[PDB]
Parts: C-alpha cells; structure tokens; sequence
C-alpha cells in the first residue's frame, strides 16, 4: 500500500527512466570500443564488467516496473521489449546471442520519449500496407517458383532454390545488378529470358510506386479533415 | 428453373468459393515442394496427381459457372481470367506451359475478395498513364533506333539491334551500370557517347517523375473534394 | 484572297495533319526496318526513295504553313520545331546527320494532339525548377573543381578533367557504382576520400528530394482552390 | 555619424553587392580555367594574382560589413559564411586548404538573393526530420556494431572497423551492390547473412519512404490552410 505507492513513485519518476537512459547511452559507447580489439587487450576486464552492472540494473529495473503494472506491462509492446530484450541479454546460445545483446540500445527509443512517438508513427503507416504486401508476397512467390523451374538446372547459384529465387527477385526487385549481373548472363543461353524479367521489374515498380502513393494519400486524409 | 436457382445457390455459395481458395493454398503449397528434386522423387506419384484432381475440380467449378452466367462470365474480366488460366492449364507446348501452370495461384487474387479490390485499385491508376506512356514509347523508338545506327556495328551486344537497343537503354533507364557498363567502355572509342545518354537520362528520369507525381495529384483529386 | 482562304482551309484542315500523322507512322515504321542490316540489301532502294519523298511531302507542307501563318508560324514552338526537323533533315555533316533525321519522327508529338498536351504540360513544370536547378549546377561545379584538383593526378581517367569529374560526379550523383566503382578504388590511396563523397551524396540526394516535392506541392497548388 | 551613414549607403548599395558578385562569377571562371595545367603554364602568373585581388577585395568588404554591423553580422548565418570562408581563404595546412579556397565560390549564393531564398528553403525543412535522422543513426549504429562483430575478423576490407560498417552499411542502403558486391561473398562463407541484410535494407528503405511522405504532409501543412 503506502510500501507500493512508494516504489511505484520511484519507478515512475523522471529520474529513475532517466538514469536509465543514461546508462544506455554509457553503455551505447561502450558497446562501440569494444569492437576495438586493442582496446579490448587493454580495457576488456573493465568493459565486460560495466555490461554486467547494466544488465542487472536492467533486470531489476523491469522487476520493478513488472512489480508496479502486473498485467499491463504485458500488454504493452514498449515494456513488452524492453522485457525481451534484457531476457535475451540474461540468457548464457553458440556466441549468436553476444551479437544479439547490443539490442539493448535499442531500449533507448523506448526510454525516451520523442523517440517512442517517431516509432510508433512508423509502425502506424503498416495496416494500411497490409493489401499491398500481400498481392507482391504472392506475385513473388508464383515467380519465384517460375524462376527456379525455368532457371535453376542451368544456374543453380541464383535459381536452383526456391529460396535462392526468391534472393535474387528480390535483388532483381531493388534493381541491383539485374540485366548485368543475372538477365544478360542468362541470355547467353537462355536468349527469351527477358519476358521473364522485364514485366516482373515493371509490375513490381508500378505496385512499389503505388505502395508509396497509397501512404501519401493516407497521412494527407488525416490533414485535410 | 428450381435445379438452377439450386445448382447458382451452390456457386455463389460462400463455402463454394472458401472451397476453392482453400484448393488454391494447397495447390500453392504443393507448387512450392514440387520445385525440391528431392522431395519429387519421394513424393511426386502423390504431387502430380493432386495438381490432377484441383484442374478438374477448377474445370468443373468454372462449368458451373459459366452455366450460371452464360454471357456476363464472359463479360467479368475476374471470371475472364480464371477461365484462361485453367485453360492454359488444361492443354497438354514445348514444356513451356508446365511453367505457366502455376499461373493458377494468382486465381487467389480473383477468388479472395480483398485481392480483387486492390488489384482493380491498381489497375484503375493506369487510365491516367497512357499519355506519358505513349510519350516514354516514342522517345525510346526514336532514341533506341539513334543508338541502334551509331553503336551497332562497335557494340554488336549491345546495339546490334533495335531489340538489343531497347534493352539496354531501358537498362540505362533504370540507371543499372549506365556509365560503368555501357556509357565509359563506349567512349573507349565514340569518345562524345555521353552527349546521347546523359540528356537521355536526364528526359527519362523528369518523365519518369512526372509519371508519379501525376498519379498523386489524380489520388489527391478524388480525394479533396 | 479566294485563293490563300481556299490554301489555308486545306492546311488547317484535319485530312492534311491526318495525312502527315500517317507519313509520320508509315515513316516511323520505315526507319524501324532499316537498322536491319539484310533488310537493307533486299529493300534500301525502295526506303531511301520513301524517306526522299516524305521530306519533300513535309517541306511543302510547312511551306503551306508558313504561308499561312507568317510571322506566327516562327512565333510558335511546336511549328518552330518542326521548321528546324525538317531543315536537319533536307541539309546534305559527317554522316551524324543522318542519325539526326529520325528526330523527324518526334512530328508525331506536334501533329497529334494528345502528345503535345502532355509535352507542354512536362514543359510547364520547369519554371518552378530554375532555383534549384542552378543551386545544383554550382554545388556540382565547386565540388567538380574539387575533385578535379583533389585526384586528377592519381586518377586522370575519372577526374583528370574539369569535364570527367562532372561526368563522374554525375555518375555518383545516380548512385552509379559510387563506392565500389569510384570511392574504395580511391580510398585504397587516399584513405580520407569518404569525406568528400559522403556529404556530396547526402546534399545531393536531399536537394533532389526537394525537387520533387517542389513539384507536387506545385501540382497541389493550382488544384486545392 | 555622417561618415557612418556615407560608408552604409555604400555597402548596403546594389552596386556595392552586384561587384562582389561579378567578381565571384569572373573568379569562378578563373577557378575553372586552373585546374587546366597546360593553362597554367602561359598564364598562372596572372591567374595567380587575380585570385589574390579578389580576395583582397572579400576581406576589405567584409571588414566594411562587419564595421556597418557589428553584433548583427555574427548573428547573421549568411555574413557567418562569408566570414568563414574569406578567413579559410586568407590562412596561409599541408595544402589541403587550396582545395577548400574555392568554398569561395558559394559566396555567390549567398549575394544573391533568389539562392539565398531557396537555400533557406532548404534548411526549413531540416527541423522536422531530426526524429527520423536520430533514429535511423542510432538504427545504424546498433547495426554497423552487429556488422563488425559478426564479420569483421572474416571481411576486415568491409567490417573489421565500427567505422568500414558504417561506410558498408551506408553503401548497402543506396542498394549500391548491396548482394552482389557484399552479399552474395559474405553468403560464400556465413550462409545466413541475408538474415542480417534482408531486414536492414526492408527498415532502411520504409524509414527513407517515411521520411520523404514526412517532408511532404509538411510542405502541404502550410499550404492547404
Ligand atoms: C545516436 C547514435 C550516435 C552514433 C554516433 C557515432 C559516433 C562514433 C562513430 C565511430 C566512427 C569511427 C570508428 C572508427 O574509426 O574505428 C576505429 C576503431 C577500431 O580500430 P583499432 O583496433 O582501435 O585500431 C587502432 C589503430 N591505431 C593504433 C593506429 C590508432 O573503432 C573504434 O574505436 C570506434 C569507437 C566508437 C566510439 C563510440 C561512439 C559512441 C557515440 C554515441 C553513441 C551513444 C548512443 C547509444
Ligand atoms: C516487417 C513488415 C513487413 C515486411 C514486408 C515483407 C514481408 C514478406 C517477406 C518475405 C516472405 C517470404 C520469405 C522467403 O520466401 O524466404 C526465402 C529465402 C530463403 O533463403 P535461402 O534459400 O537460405 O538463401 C540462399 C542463399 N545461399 C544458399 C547461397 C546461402 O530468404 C530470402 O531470400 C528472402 C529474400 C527477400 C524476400 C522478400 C520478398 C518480398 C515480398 C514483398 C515484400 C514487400 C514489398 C513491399
Ligand atoms: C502469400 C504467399 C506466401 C509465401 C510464403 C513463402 C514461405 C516459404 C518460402 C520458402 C523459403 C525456403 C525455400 C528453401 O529453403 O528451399 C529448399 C528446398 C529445396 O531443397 P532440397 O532439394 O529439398 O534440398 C534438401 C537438402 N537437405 C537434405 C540437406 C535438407 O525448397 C523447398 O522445400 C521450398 C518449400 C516451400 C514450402 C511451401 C510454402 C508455402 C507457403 C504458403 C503459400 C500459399 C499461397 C499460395
Ligand atoms: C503493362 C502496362 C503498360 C506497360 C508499359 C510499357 C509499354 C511499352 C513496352 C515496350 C514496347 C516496345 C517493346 C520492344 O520494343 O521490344 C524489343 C526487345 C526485343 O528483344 P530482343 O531483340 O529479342 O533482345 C535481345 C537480347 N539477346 C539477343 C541477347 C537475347 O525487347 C525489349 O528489350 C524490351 C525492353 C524493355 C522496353 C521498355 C520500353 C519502355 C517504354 C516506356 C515504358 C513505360 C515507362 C513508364
Ligand atoms: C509509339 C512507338 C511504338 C514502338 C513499338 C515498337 C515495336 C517494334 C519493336 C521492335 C522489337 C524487335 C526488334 C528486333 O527484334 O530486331 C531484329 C531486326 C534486325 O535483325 P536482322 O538483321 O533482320 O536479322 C535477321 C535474322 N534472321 C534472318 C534469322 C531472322 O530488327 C528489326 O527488324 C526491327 C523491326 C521493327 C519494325 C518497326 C516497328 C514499328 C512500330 C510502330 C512505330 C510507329 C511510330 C513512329
Ligand atoms: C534541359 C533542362 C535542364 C537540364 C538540367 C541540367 C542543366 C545543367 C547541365 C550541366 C551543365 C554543365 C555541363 C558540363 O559541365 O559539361 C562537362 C562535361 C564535358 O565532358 P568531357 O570532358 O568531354 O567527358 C569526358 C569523358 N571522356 C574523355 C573519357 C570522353 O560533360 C558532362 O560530363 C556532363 C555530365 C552531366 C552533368 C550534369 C550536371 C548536373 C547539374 C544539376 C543537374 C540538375 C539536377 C536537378
Ligand atoms: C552556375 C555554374 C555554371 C557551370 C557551367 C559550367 C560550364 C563549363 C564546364 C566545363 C566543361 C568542359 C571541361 C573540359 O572539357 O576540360 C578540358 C580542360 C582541361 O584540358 P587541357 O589540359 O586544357 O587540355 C588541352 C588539350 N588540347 C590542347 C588538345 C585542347 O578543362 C577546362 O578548360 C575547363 C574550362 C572551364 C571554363 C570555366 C567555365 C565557367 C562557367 C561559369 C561559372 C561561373 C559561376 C561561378
Ligand atoms: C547534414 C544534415 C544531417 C545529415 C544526416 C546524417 C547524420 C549522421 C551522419 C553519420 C553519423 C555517424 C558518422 C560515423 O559513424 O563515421 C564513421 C566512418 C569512419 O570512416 P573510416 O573508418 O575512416 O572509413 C574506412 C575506409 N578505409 C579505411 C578503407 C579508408 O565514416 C563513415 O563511413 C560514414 C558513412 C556514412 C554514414 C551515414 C550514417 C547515416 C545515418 C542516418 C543518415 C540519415 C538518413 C536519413
Ligand atoms: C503477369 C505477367 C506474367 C509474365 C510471365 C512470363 C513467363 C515467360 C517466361 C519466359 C522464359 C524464357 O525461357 C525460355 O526457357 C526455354 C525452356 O528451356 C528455353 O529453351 C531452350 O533454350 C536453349 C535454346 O537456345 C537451349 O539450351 C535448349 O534447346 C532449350 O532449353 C528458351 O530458349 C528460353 O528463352
Ligand atoms: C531530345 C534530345 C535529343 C538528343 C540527341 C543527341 C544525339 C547526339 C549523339 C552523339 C553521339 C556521339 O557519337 C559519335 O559518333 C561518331 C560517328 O562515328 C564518332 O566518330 C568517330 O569516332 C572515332 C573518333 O575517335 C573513330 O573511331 C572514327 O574516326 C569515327 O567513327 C564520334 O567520335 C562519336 O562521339
Ligand atoms: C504494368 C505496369 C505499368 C508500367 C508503368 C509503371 C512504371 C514502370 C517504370 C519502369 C520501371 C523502372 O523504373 C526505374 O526506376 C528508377 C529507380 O532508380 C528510376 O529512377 C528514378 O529516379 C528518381 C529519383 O528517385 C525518381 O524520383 C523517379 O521516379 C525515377 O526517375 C527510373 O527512372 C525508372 O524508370
Ligand atoms: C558543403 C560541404 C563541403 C564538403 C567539402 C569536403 C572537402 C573534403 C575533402 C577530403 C579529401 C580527402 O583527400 C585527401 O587528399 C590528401 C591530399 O593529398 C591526401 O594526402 C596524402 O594521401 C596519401 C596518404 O596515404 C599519400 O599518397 C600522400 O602522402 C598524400 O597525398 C589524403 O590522405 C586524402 O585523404
Ligand atoms: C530536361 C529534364 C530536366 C532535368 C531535371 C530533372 C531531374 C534530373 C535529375 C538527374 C537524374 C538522375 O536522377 C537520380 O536518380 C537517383 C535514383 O537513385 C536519385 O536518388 C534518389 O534517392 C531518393 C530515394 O529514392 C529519391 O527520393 C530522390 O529523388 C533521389 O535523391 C538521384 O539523387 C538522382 O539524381
Ligand atoms: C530489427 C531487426 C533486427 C534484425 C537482426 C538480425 C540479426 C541476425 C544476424 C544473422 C547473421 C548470420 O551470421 C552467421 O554467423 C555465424 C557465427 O559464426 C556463422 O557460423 C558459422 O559460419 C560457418 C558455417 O558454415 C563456419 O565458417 C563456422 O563454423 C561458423 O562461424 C553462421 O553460419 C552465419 O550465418
Ligand atoms: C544535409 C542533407 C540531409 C541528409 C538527409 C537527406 C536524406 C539522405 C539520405 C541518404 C541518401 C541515400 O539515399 C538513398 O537513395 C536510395 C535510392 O535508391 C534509397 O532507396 C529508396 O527506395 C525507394 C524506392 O524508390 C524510395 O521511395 C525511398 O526514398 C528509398 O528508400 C535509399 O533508401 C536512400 O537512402
Ligand atoms: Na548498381
């Protein structure tokens, strides 16, 4: 009661997310200079530490925080990450999971404010897209299994999977060394492999520029009313 | 008279079209394992016969409904496609066909009734670019003829024809190894090679940018009002 | 009197542009054919003699036009260009006159009148586009001068030149090979060349950025009262 | 008093302004014509000396503007860059400086007036985009860390350093041989790297679309009111 109201008044002051903040961003430099090998030679002892202390204090602090909002530090995706992230960070994973760790300083968009109202702006803009993403997952799909059959005996590093289709369309899609790098080598034995490739780049483009478009004309309906 | 109104209560029936959607996603699946060469010689006796019973059961089911709406089956450019499809998918082509059979997944576009709506959304954005189109295709004649007779005999594989001119101007047009791959090799020896590609880029890519702000400005118009 | 209302009837009349669309066509089609090479030997006495005939047909015909119309003939932009096409095409320049002759089929845009809607439409757009074109045009000169002086030495092909280092900065200005192609080939002599090439992408990206808004906002404007 | 107000009239006079501008534009022609060597060799005497009268006349005309207003020519950006730049050019370090005495040159866009307008109109548009470019660097950051420590030791030219991730990264993101210059290697020997690229160019790419709608909303926010 007066105990809680206590500690919740800790965890939702100004000064606890602050200090949180700043170890992210102490913790933010310190993640830079370790890639530092020399550095690490030198410093490595201090530097692994400091990760340590942060990640306890992380982990208290979303002890805290979970302590004050049982059920809806669940239902909120900012707290959500913060709570997967220093879960991914608790963990001892085949050295996989020392790359993923500096996620961490993603916890800064979510201590700070500003930041937190740019994201969620971004993440806003995706139902809108969910039609449009759909129709070119399925338009991929269909051509990346028309790819793999009409290409991948011949050549099996850019079309010999399923998977690798889908790669390179999608290279292709990003206009990245298409006719050059795959249509033109194609041709010199495959010579008609252009119908493949030219409407794909024109459909993809077109459905592409609309995805953009089709934002514009959101964000402007929210303006003009 | 009542067998129709019961065998059209069966084809417009939701469940009849769930039905084939359903068919679809499984027959999508399929096409997606058919692509794995080990997989096939596993399972093929099993796959191919599969791909056997959804054609017929796609044959069946647009007789039903062709015989529910004689004329305007014919006049709906959704139902228009799904008969080409299975039709394509009907006739025994070289092997080239084998490869458009999977043409058949894009009947989940027709079947589904948020595909349909955004894909008629794209096509109706495309009335408004026929002007700009015709320009783009005269430019591009006139300019692929130019450097079909000035670097066609020096650059047989890239000039040689007006066919091989096309593409790689419509590859300079999406700015793929313009200078690097055709504009500098070219003035290894036409040394003024630039005085054609450089205004050519700068006429495309302004054409190109009005082709899209166009399409704003035609979303904005049905919008403002 | 009689005579000029009865000659400027014929001329303003729809037949006599109609007539001139269709030489326009057929001719199109006629230089079409005539890149290729073994259609040449089979047909080239008969195209020459066609392409001879159309230039008489057009230069009688923008005769009639300037008959007409004067001085408003040479005060018009569209009779203005077609004046200049047919007079390329009727002066006997090295052999690059003759690629110049098929801009004779850019008439298609005068004649039509579609086309030339379009095309002063796309005209009509660059006014707004003067400011910050010649913002560009001095960036791309001081930093061409730098470049120039910066590298002309170690590498005379890309920027030994006042005139290569815009060709190049142009190429990296569409993002062309610019780190692979220019920057690290740099860098493995002057390690530092990043500081250069960085903000010269950053402004330039953000400076055409705003070009195209520019643009719309322009569109918008003549549409929202 | 009446010597203050006589020496006002003249450096806040048209003709005053327009003379530093026809020397910027005459020196900008100098600057073009030295990087010619064969140039510089018959006239460099001369080229040499006009560069150092003019900026003679730069310093006397700052120290003039700078006597008109004191306090109000630090607080004014324009005069702030001429300052800068005249002082750059003034300064006797390892000639790096002779490159960055043609900085002068921008000087023209600040005396004149219609660049002076659309370079502020440039940086107007910087204050609403500070959310994004924060994000996206520390998006960056977080990234480029991945980067070094999962492929630095293996491809030191492209990730042994925090600051070669950032330039791949950076690279990566103008999709500038993003799979076939980084990808596709790094694939060679780690398999799954499209795990860490796919998604980075997917956020980078809907980031980037976001910030270019954002400037958009923004310049039609001050307008459809
Ligand atoms: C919002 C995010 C802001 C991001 C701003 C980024 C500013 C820093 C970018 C770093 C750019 C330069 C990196 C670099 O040059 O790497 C070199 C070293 C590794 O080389 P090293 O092995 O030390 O070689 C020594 C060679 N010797 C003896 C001749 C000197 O590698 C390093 O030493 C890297 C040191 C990086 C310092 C950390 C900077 C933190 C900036 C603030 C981030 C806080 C937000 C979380
Ligand atoms: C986060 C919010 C929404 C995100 C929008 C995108 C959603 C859809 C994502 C794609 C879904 C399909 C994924 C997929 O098919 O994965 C297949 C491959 C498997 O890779 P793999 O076969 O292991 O790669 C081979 C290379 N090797 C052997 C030499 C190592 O892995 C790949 O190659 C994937 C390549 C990129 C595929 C992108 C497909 C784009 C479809 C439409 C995208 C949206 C456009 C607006
Ligand atoms: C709206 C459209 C949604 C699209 C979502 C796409 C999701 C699936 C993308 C597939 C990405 C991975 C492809 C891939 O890795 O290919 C590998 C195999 C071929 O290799 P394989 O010859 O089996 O080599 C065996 C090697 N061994 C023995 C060591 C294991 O190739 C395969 O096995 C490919 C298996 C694909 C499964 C089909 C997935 C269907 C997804 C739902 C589509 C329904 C809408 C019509
Ligand atoms: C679906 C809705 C509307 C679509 C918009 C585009 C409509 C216009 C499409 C193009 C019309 C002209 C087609 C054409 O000229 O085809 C010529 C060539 C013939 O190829 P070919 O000579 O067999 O290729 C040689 C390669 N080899 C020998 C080594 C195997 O084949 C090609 O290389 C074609 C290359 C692409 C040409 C694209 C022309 C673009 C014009 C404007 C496009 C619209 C921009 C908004
Ligand atoms: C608004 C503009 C519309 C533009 C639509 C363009 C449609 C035509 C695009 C041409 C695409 C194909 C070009 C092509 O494949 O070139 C091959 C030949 C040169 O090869 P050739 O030396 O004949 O080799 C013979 C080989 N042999 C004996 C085994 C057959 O080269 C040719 O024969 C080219 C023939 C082109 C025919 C002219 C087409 C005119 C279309 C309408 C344009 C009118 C608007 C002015
Ligand atoms: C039509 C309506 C308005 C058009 C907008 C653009 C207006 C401004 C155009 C450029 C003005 C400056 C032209 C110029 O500086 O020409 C220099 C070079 C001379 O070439 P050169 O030195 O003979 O090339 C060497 C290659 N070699 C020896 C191996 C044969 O030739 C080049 O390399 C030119 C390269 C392209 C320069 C583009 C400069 C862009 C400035 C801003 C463009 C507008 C962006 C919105
Ligand atoms: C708003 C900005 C407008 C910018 C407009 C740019 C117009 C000029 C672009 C220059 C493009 C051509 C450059 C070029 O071709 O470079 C060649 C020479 C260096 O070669 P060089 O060593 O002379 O070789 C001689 C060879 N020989 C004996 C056989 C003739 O290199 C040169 O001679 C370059 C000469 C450039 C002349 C200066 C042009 C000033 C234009 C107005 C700029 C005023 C605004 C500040
Ligand atoms: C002017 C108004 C606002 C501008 C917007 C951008 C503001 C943020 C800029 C980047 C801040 C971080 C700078 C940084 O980390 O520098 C690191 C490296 C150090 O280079 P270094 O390690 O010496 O390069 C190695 C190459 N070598 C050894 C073979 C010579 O140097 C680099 O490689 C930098 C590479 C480009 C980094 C760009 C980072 C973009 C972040 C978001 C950009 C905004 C997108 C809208
Ligand atoms: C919504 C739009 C949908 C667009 C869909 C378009 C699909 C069209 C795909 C075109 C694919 C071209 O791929 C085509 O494959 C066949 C099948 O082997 C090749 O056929 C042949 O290739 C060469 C011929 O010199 C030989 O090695 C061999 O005799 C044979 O395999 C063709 O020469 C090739 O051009
Ligand atoms: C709406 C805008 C329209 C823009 C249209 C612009 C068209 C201009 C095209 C420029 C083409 C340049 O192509 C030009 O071709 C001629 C004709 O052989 C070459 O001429 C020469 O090339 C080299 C010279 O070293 C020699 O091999 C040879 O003696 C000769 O063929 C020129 O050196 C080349 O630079
Ligand atoms: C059936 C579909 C209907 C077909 C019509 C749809 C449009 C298809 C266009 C062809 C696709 C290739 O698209 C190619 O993309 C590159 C991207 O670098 C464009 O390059 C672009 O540069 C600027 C700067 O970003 C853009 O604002 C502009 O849209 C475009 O000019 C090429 O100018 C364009 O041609
Ligand atoms: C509006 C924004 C304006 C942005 C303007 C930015 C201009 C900055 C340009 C940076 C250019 C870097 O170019 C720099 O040139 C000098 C001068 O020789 C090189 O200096 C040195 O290079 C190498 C060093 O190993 C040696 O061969 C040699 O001893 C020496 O020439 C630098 O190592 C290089 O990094
Ligand atoms: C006679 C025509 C009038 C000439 C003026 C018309 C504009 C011509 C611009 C030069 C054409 C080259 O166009 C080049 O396209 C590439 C596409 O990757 C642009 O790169 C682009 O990246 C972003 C992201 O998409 C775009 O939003 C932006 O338009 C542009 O900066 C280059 O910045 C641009 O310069
Ligand atoms: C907001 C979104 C965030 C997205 C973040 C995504 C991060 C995911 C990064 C995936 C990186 C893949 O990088 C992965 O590195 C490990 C660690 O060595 C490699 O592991 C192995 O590589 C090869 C295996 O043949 C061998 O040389 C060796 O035995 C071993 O090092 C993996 O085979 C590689 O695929
Ligand atoms: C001082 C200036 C202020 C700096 C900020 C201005 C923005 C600078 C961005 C970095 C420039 C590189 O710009 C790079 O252009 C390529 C063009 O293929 C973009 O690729 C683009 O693909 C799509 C499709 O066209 C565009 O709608 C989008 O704008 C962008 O994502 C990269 O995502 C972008 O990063
Ligand atoms: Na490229």
């Amino acid at each position: 009661g007066s105990m809680y109201l206590r500690i919740t008044n800790i965890v939702e002051s100004s000064f606890f997310t602050k200090f949180i903040i700043y170890l992210i961003v102490l913790n933010g430099i310190t993640m830079g200079l370790e890639t530092s090998k020399t550095f690490m030679q030198s410093f490595g002892v201090y530097t692994t530490l400091f990760k340590q202390i942060v990640i306890t204090i992380f982990t208290i602090e979303i002890i805290l925080r979970i302590y004050v909002h049982r059920i809806s530090f669940f239902k909120d995706p900012w707290s959500l990450f913060d709570f997967f992230v220093v879960a991914i960070s608790l963990v001892p994973g085949f050295e996989i999971l020392r790359v993923l760790r500096v996620l961490r300083l993603f916890r800064l968009v979510t201590a700070v404010p500003q930041m937190r109202k740019i994201v969620s702006a971004l993440i806003s803009v995706i139902p809108g897209m969910l039609s449009v993403i759909a129709l070119m997952t399925l338009f991929f799909y269909i051509f990346a299994i028309m790819a793999t059959q009409l290409f991948g005996e011949r050549f099996p590093e850019w079309f010999g999977t399923l998977g690798e289709s889908f790669y390179t369309l999608f290279q292709v899609m990003t206009l990245e060394s298409w006719s050059m790098g795959i249509v033109r080598p194609l041709m010199e034995v495959y010579p008609y492999a252009w119908v493949f490739f030219i409407p794909f780049i024109f459909v993809v483009t077109f459905v592409m520029i609309n995805l953009v478009v089709a934002i514009i004309v959101d964000a402007m309906a929210i303006l003009n009313q």
